[PDB]
């Protein structure tokens, strides 16, 4: 099974797996049961932004979700990445729907990672930025239902021709190249990621959420990981 | 008087102002008496690197100092920059010597700052990088004894023609343009800074240290701020 | 006198001083009389983009101006910068109106310069990016009529309360820090600039245009440079 | 067959297939027979730098190779990339030896590509930077003899235990992710690459050279491309 570190934008409260009773942002380290969460005032059908930061100086993973002219939602947690992830990973975005549903559209996505070795400026870096997705996006690995459309967006879960979202859907997009996220001779290892997202639901109740995740390089969608498992976890433990 | 947030590389223990009894790295918020410190195994005449990071998600200022093939020194502290600094600042490097002395040579210096407003990618950024300093470095404001040499380095305190450092010296270099470090409509405000430094002492005992600081835009060297005040503070309170 | 290198987006044909008979983009080297122009299909009231690039490998200054879903306008010219400019300069945007008028609204401005010396990676760099402008934009030097308004835009030339543009106006905006654009010991020197702009006019003929420029650091608006001289030049020579 | 665009650092004169009579740098478009060359004063056993740049504004591919404190070698050529390459490519470095030999050691490699679509800032980008290479460099595709060693370097061609270079060797290294180098809807498409290199030879005549190249994504070393074909081309046409 895979090793997952994720930040979750969770739109549907599953309280029997420890979700608080409201939509929330959370930090997940090898379990869907978040290590920390914060209340998130999710807004149905408005474009929002998420920003995930990590530095190995403070060993703290932090995230903010906001919408224009709204208060932000923020969460942070101690994370020693050398203790949780292999040296090489892939990075991605995942989303699901279950019995309830929502569009999980990504409008842009950026990532940067930097690894300063032993030496005085001996830095390796990777940066990518998608402000538009093409129909053939060859630097994305799409898993499950995820697709990139002729409209320039990344739809992580299934949406019908009339634009309405489907239940029981799960899909992911991982940057194509593996990422060196830590190295034992690194003075500073750190990364950041941002994406813009549009979650819309005809339901009164949207489900299930979108997550930015970092995984083993060979990570695939766990069987039956629709609904509350967000495409990331094989079970609710 | 000025408002100062600094990270100090303190080579000389002044225990009557709360220095621990060894060279140390520290975080200074409006006082020379560090809010936090860590033991620093300073190495006389070897090139070292310092890395300072801040993000407004976790509101944590962190720093690492290291030398190649040595263990690092690290410190972190809660810092709400909107509560400590004006919206606009200058950024700089400062150093001093007192009754004891040392070269305070800077071999390179980089900074980046980013301010994401209200909106989805509404980001302002500034980046500079000096990997060599010229004799006329017009984007640096030099204060006190600091100079840039024909050898490509920034000498913050006074060094004689034979290369030996002088006592009772204080000098600073601030990037020329003011920096927008926070804004009340910012989702994410953050910055990073790195410099490489060479501190050499013929003494058995080096003094006094080098600091990366952020100040009010009109900051100048406080009178008599040689020795333990590191060019940053008008008194020891 | 000032020393000016500039890319002009010239909306008004001044045929008596060398302008082709149509709106055009031009590369201007120490004279309002463009070294090279291309036909520019300027679009009243639509946001356009301009992109200016230079590298010392080819020593070719090029520019492209475009609108979504229209054909681009492009111009290129030999220029040895060590030949025309001082080593240190400022960069800026300029605009004017005269008898005829237009808004000269700047919605974003990015610039990046790099200067690689003698050595194998010994590169200095400056980058700044404005995706919104505040009311007190301290890292800009505003000259003449230029203001940064409540809407988050930079208005280079005077705009009335009702957003309508005014005649005989001239304004510039310069980045605060000087920029090191060449050095005799650089293996590669190079820069790019980008800005988005909104030129709108109640008139039949808009005037007079917008330019990105590079100048001696102490450059000011020459006297009598409203209208056809675009805030850049003292006369039409 | 592969489709190759490449800048060659050609240390060995193969005059019977079009080489000038001296070591040279060259711009190669779908043939080992360079479209444009310049005289290259290659220096045995000294670290050099190469810098390759392209922009779709001028559609000029240029390159400069230099050593500290020597004159630079420079070459430039018209190239419409939508004309020669597929929309998606890989990038890489290639090198070979034949009867004559040299180390083809890479100490650092940086690359940045940007593709600005239709819209006012709708830019996709990729950047990667290697200032050291590890033993398992997972984001490189190594082909032929190429290895990443214990010294932190990439050895493109076979080097013995005692650091001495071997004959009839060929190796390449490609960045793992495909790169989107052009798109019919881009206002500006552009890239730069830089690498530092150490070519050393016990021989009187070093051979055969190093190249930075761009290829179809499924490019492999053509058969029989050791020596004068630089690991890039199946024949000398
Ligand atoms: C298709 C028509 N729809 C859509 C209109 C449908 C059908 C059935 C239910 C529905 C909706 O909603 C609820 C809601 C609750 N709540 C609590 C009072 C409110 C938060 C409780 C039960 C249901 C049922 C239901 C009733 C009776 C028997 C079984 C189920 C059932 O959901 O079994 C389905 C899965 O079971 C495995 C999890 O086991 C522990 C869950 O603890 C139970 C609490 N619960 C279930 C759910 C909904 O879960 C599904 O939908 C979620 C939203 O997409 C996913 O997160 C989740 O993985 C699953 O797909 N939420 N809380
Ligand atoms: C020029 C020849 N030199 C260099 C060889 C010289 C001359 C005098 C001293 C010297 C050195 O060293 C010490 C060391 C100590 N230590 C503790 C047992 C060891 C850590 C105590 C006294 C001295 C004196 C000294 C003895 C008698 C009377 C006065 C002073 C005196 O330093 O007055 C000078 C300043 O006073 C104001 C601060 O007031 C509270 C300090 O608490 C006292 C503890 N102290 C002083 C010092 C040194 O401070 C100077 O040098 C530092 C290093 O550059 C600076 O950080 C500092 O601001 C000051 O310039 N370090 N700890
Ligand atoms: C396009 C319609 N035309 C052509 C029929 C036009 C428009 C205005 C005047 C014109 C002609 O003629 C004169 C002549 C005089 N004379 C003296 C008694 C006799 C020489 C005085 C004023 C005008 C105006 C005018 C009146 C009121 C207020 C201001 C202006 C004005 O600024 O004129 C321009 C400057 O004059 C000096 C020489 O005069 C002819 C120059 O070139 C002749 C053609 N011309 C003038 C203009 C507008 O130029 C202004 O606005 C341009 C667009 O904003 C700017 O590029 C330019 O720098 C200037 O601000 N454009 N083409
Ligand atoms: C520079 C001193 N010269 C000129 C006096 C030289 C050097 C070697 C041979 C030469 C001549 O001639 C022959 C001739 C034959 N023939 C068949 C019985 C008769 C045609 C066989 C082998 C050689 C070698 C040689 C012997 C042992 C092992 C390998 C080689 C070798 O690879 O030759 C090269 C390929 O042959 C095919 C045609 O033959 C002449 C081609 O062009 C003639 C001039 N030439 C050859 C070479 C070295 O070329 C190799 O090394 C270069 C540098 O590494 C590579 O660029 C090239 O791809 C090849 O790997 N350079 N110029
Ligand atoms: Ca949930
Ligand atoms: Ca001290
Ligand atoms: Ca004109
Ligand atoms: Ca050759
Ligand atoms: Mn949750
Ligand atoms: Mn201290
Ligand atoms: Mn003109
Ligand atoms: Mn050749």
């Amino acid at each position: 099974a895979d090793t997952i570190v994720a930040v979750e934008l969770d739109t549907y409260p599953n309280t029997d797996i420890g979700d608080p009773s409201y939509p929330h942002i959370g930090i997940d380290i090898k379990s869907v049961r978040s290590k920390k969460t914060a209340k998130w005032n999710m807004q149905n059908g408005k474009v929002g932004t998420a920003h995930i930061i990590y530095n190995s100086v403070d060993k703290r993973l932090s995230a903010v979700v906001s919408y224009p002219n709204a208060d932000s939602a923020t969460v942070s947690y101690d994370v020693d990445l050398d203790n949780v992830l292999p040296e090489w990973v892939r990075v991605g975005l995942s989303a699901s729907t279950g019995l309830y549903k929502e569009t999980n559209t990504i409008l842009s996505w950026s990532f940067t990672s930097k690894l300063k070795s032993n030496s005085t400026h001996e830095t390796n870096a990777l940066h990518f930025m998608f402000n538009q997705f093409s129909k053939d996006q060859k630097d994305l690995i799409l898993q499950g239902d995820a697709t990139t459309g002729t409209d320039g967006n990344l739809e992580l879960t299934r949406v019908s021709s009339n634009g309405s979202p489907q239940g029981s859907s799960v899909g992911r997009a991982l940057f194509y190249a593996p990422v060196h996220i830590w190295e034992s001779s690194a003075v500073v290892a750190s990364f950041e990621a941002t994406f813009t997202f549009l979650i819309k639901s005809p339901d009164s109740h949207p489900a299930d959420g979108i997550a930015f995740f970092i995984s083993n390089i060979d990570s695939s969608i766990p069987s039956g990981s629709t609904g509350r498992l967000l495409g990331l976890f094989p079970d609710a433990n």
